[PDB]
């Protein structure tokens, strides 16, 4: 248990004994083959934002574990099996090389969220690509929403790893990657909503948008105020900040995703497949005709 | 230029120098704020592979060069776009961080060759999906090819990032992603094949083929030989090889490719688009009605 063992066995991840020589100006370390640096030494944030964090990610993984024995659908249960995963390494090695990770440049980089990222995010958009689950085709940006997406994720990732101006260069390109996946997004969730049939259905649609754009927005902006930002939060509140949103994007997103699916296959189970052409060109769910 | 000058500036990368005392069981370090670790220091390799993988590198950025000039055919510029600025970022800084990450474990993870697999390898699959370039639809199995892909990079980077055998689980796990691309790639080529017109197309298709798993599957065999797996190849050594392989990968693959999408597009112009079904189902492009 990471969050009950770390302080103890952090001795072993990286040399934590030192002693200081000339008044301050020599630092001695043990032999032993151990990397040194006193930026990975300093704190994570306090005892109160810790058990916040402790706290939440346990609340995300019985919301996964419900899903999951809850839950073609299969972008659903890749994501929460994904989150559960997540959780087992973050019970046992959360601050442990390289679900962090402890760079010569003295960053602490939390891999573990922009990996989770790289698995999820193309999947959360391939399922937006496909809001009704109709098999089997996607809209003509989808590759498009695809590659803007990952490459926002390696931007994020590397400015993280990086500091100073370089970091904010890629950061900047990250924001560029990240403003031409939301405006493709917004053009499915607006064809969707004139897709799927008129009633309930184009609710969830409407929900799933606020759910996305609000969530997902976030990001960049914990990005800000984060270690990897301008220190603001600590990196037990990034944690906390992040799970908060991982909740919205990724379980409560799915939920309401696989409830619109639903909706649609009794819809159509009912009533049949009927499509009204709608003026791009878009073929719309109806009931009679 | 890092090949000339990363020497004389790796000092200022992490810390470089200090003393041992007491018969070696004691390191001291000047306390001026820098990492440091000795595993760090090790050589890279010899001048003969730094100077041939010096070379395979500007080899490679002429050939992404030429065929940017030379070059909807998007996946193709797309990549070599990347490769170019790829090389940009190499020549300048190819072993500062975070192009190569020098982690608290002392692990040397080459991050500049895992965010470009994260930026190009995506693509090319995409581009794989539509050889015959023909709007708009793809593969049935496109989504499970992207997302197997994606995956079995996070799963080897993260093994790139680990040690011992933390490292040979998330190694195997991208092993089990990597056959699921492999098959999934194998469909599809064997469609395509039936799939373009009976001649030279078939023959180019069949040679995309052998690029493609030849110098995919030389990725995971270089990992295994590599720092990052049993050492057999220096850091410059396993630069030439890599090297060697994104040219297969990317820059010879992506001529082929567009080769292939201009004779197809000129049959279609000649004989127009007549196509006879084929027993999975596939409608295969043929010359008379
Ligand atoms: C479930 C996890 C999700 C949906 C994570 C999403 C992450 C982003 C939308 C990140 C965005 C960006 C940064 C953090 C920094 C650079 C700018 C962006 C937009 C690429
Ligand atoms: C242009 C660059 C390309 C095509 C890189 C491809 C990289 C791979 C196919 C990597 C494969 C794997 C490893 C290096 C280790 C774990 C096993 C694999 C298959 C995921
Ligand atoms: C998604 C997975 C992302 C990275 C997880 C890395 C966790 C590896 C923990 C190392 C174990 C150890 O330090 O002994
Ligand atoms: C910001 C700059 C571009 C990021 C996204 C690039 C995607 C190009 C492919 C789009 C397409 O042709 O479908
Ligand atoms: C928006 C800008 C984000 C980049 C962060 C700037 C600060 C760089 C740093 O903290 O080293
Ligand atoms: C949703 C909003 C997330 C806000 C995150 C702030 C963390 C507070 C912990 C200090
Ligand atoms: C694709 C890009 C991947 C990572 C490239 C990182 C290069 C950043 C170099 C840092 C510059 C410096 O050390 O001063
Ligand atoms: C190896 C284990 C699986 C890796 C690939 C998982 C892809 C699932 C999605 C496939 C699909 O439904 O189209
Ligand atoms: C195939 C196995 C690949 C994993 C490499 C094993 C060695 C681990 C190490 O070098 O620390
Ligand atoms: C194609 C094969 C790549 C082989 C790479 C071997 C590197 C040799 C440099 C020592
Ligand atoms: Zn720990
Ligand atoms: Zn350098």
């Amino acid at each position: 248990p990471d969050y009950v063992f770390h302080r103890a066995h952090e001795r072993m991840l990286f040399q934590t004994s030192y002693t200081l020589e000339n008044n301050g100006s020599v630092i001695c370390i043990p032999n032993n083959g151990q990397c040194f640096c006193l930026a990975w030494l300093k704190s994570n944030g306090t005892n109160a934002e810790k058990l916040a964090a402790n706290i939440l990610q346990w609340i995300t993984f019985a919301l996964s574990a419900l899903c999951l024995m809850f839950y073609c659908g299969w972008e659903e249960i890749y994501v929460a099996t994904i989150e559960m995963i997540k959780f087992i390494i973050e019970y046992f090695h959360e601050f442990d090389e390289p679900a962090v990770i402890y760079s010569s440049n003295g960053n602490k980089t939390v891999w573990l969220r922009y990996a989770e990222w790289l698995l999820t995010c193309p999947v959360i958009l391939i399922h937006l690509s496909n809001l009704t689950g109709l098999a089997n085709d996607y809209n003509k940006r989808t590759m498009g929403l695809l590659v803007s997406d990952i490459g926002g994720i390696v931007w994020a990732t590397t400015a993280a790893l990086s500091k100073g101006y370089v970091r904010v260069i890629f950061f900047l390109m990250g924001l560029c990657y990240g403003i031409y996946t939301f405006f493709n997004a917004a053009k499915v969730y607006i064809e969707a909503y004139h897709t799927v049939p008129k009633g309930r259905c184009r609710q969830v649609v409407t929900g799933m948008a606020w759910l996305f754009f609000v969530s997902w927005g976030m990001f960049p902006i914990l990005f800000i105020l984060g270690p990897e930002g301008f220190g603001v939060l600590s990196v037990y509140g990034s944690t906390v900040g992040h799970t908060i949103i991982d909740l919205m994007s990724k379980n409560c997103w799915g939920l309401l995703g696989h409830y619109l699916r639903v909706l649609i296959h009794e819809h159509i189970l009912i009533h049949g497949d009927i499509r009204k052409t709608t003026k791009i060109e878009v073929e719309t769910l109806v009931e009679d005709e």
